[PDB]
Order: structure tokens, then C-alpha cells, then sequence
């Protein structure tokens, strides 16, 4: 007799992940008085 037997199992498995992400705000705010006299300003930055 001869009794050959034989068995391969090969299993592969590959994940990827790419995430930018950006923001950038600006508001101002401004009040001008002349002749009383005042100025005003604002800004804000996000």
C-alpha cells in the first residue's frame, strides 16, 4: 500500500483607509463713526 494525502489553504485580506479633511472660517464685524467719534472693529478666526 501507499496513501498519500495533502491539503494548502491560504487566505489574505487587505484594509485600507485615506481621510483629509480641512476647514478654515472668517467673520468680521465693523462700526465707523465720525465727525462723537469712534471706530470699531471685530475678527474672528476659526
Amino acid at each position: 500500500e501507499d496513501d498519500l494525502k495533502t491539503d494548502f489553504y491560504k487566505d489574505l485580506t487587505s484594509l485600507g483607509h485615506n481621510e483629509n479633511q480641512q476647514g478654515s472660517f472668517s467673520s468680521q464685524g465693523g462700526s465707523s463713526f465720525s465727525v462723537y467719534s469712534s471706530k470699531r472693529s471685530e475678527n474672528i478666526n476659526h
